[PDB]
């Protein structure tokens, strides 16, 4: 049992943020995607003749079990076609938990909805890097050995706003054991003294992407843990350094001066231009001249029935 | 002569924002990409033995001539291979103006630098749309007829932060005459009573992209006007509606109430979680455990020379 702590797993972030214990309808959950995830399981149980308590119990079970996003593979856990077709065929972010009446693994299908899932923002040092190394931290709340990990990244055409995570949209970037090490005082994990920690080069994406992490136990039970992690790279602002022409080193003089550890925790207006007023009228232009409901003729054409 | 007013052309936005007349080194330009564009032409002239005035004159000529981002094609303006190889082979956003000593068309190469160019933000009604109609507005400051337009969009793999706009990264989405019509009171154009206005379905992009607009005169001179326009679609926040399970219409009662024109112009904290303090420590985690300078051993390992 466990979950990704860095980058924080989707279901882990929803659990830690809370507000899901009361009210029972999930209206206290501040994140809209964690709220929509809760409310989808809640609403689904109600549709199937469940009571408010059975609906709230199934939705709360999905959030509470953030360390048990699991599926049993049996003794044939190394068979790729067995995992992709029988163990986790779909509902990848839920680890194929689709039965609210049967626990384990209940119904965690709320976690596979598409939309604006909050990501870990990784800033780029330079916008030209091909890969960014990240030190993955997997938090085991229960210690299980022997075990191995598989880390996947979504293909560049995956869209988190509209797409379900599928095996056909995932690229394997890691496979093998991850050594069990001592947590650092820094650790995002607080279950025991140990973590799974490793550097993985993450291929750069110009869009929000998903990192799929499978933690498989090498045993006849074949229990595997599957987690979705939402990530995004922040681009560095300014000119690309390689395009920047530098001035020659000069020394100048004249009576017109205009002619020549810790870190820090409207501006575009000039003496010859008012950006605030211009950008407000330009925002209005965007609204009325883009989309299926844009102004075409009504502000210029008058008609009557003859 | 003219420039795109909607979506605002790259060189038009830099000109309107101002701050480029004084100081002569361009330090008064508020937008970093307009400033880097100015300073690249300024610095280039200085490197070639130009004086501060010849450097400031060439950089100011690039900004001032926002309606003359032009190239002469000659009588064979319909020959695609003549345009892509001889007329505008490179420096597409500058309309291949590479000579500061010779006017027209001077040096406008500052406009082809890569980086965080400010885009027109177009909000999506739904994140599942394939195309978004926009009403293009081309502002003619000089009226020229007969003439035609070609509108291009960049390929999905184009990256504005690092890539030069090339013909190999552009997809033609419009070709033909655009009727000359009366400006609307709404108009972003203020040169004369007329504009070029048309609806074009813009293919959806999940990243910042460029719209390349070529306004060609049908005449033996074959003067063409070429403009880059930076654009981005804003995604709608929340759950994708198609994934949303709705509750059944119910009527409830009990003593615990928790159980059941014009428009408008920290929040994620709950009674059971402090997000502000958690998200500050998590931002610090990102900084120290991502990138080539992340902490690996130094906070845990002590060494000495024997
Ligand atoms: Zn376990
Ligand atoms: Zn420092
Ligand atoms: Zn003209
Ligand atoms: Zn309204």
């Amino acid at each position: 049992h466990g979950y990704i702590t860095f980058p924080i797993a989707r279901q882990r972030r929803c659990n830690v943020q809370g507000g899901f214990w009361w009210p029972p309808d999930g209206s206290g959950i501040p994140d809209p995607m964690c709220r929509a995830a809760y409310q989808n399981v809640y609403n689904k149980v109600l549709q199937q003749g469940g009571t408010i308590d059975q609906a709230a119990s199934a939705a709360q079970y999905m959030f509470q079990q953030d360390n048990e996003y699991a599926a049993l593979a049996g003794p044939n856990y190394l068979d790729q076609n067995h995992i992709r077709n029988n163990v986790v065929p779909n509902y990848l972010c839920a680890a194929h938990a689709t039965t609210w009446r049967i626990r384990p693994f209940g119904d965690k299908t709320g976690m596979d909805v598409s939309g604006s899932w909050t990501p870990t923002v990784i800033p780029l040092q330079d916008n030209t890097v091909s890969t960014v190394p990240i030190e993955f931290e997997f938090c085991p709340t229960a210690i299980h050995e022997p075990s191995f990990f598989e880390i996947y990244i979504t293909v560049p055409s995956f869209n988190v706003y509209t797409d379900q995570v599928t095996w056909q949209q995932l690229i394997n970037i890691f496979t093998g054991p991850i050594p069990l090490v001592q947590r650092r005082p820094d650790s995002q994990c607080n279950a025991n003294n140990l973590v799974y920690r490793t550097t993985v080069g993450i291929p750069v994406r110009q869009t929000q992407f998903v990192l799929y992490v499978r933690w498989q136990r090498n045993d006849p039970v074949g229990e595997g843990f599957y987690n979705c992690a939402d990530v995004i790279f922040a681009h560095r602002l300014g000119i690309n350094e390689e395009d920047k022409i530098r001035p020659p080193k000069m020394k100048c003089k004249g009576n017109d001066k205009d002619c020549y550890h810790y870190h820090k925790c409207r501006q575009y207006n000039t003496k010859d231009f008012n950006y605030v007023e211009w950008n407000d009228d330009y925002s209005d232009y965007i609204e009325n001249h883009t989309g299926i409901n844009r102004d075409m003729c009504d502000s210029t054409t008058k008609c009557c029935y003859k």
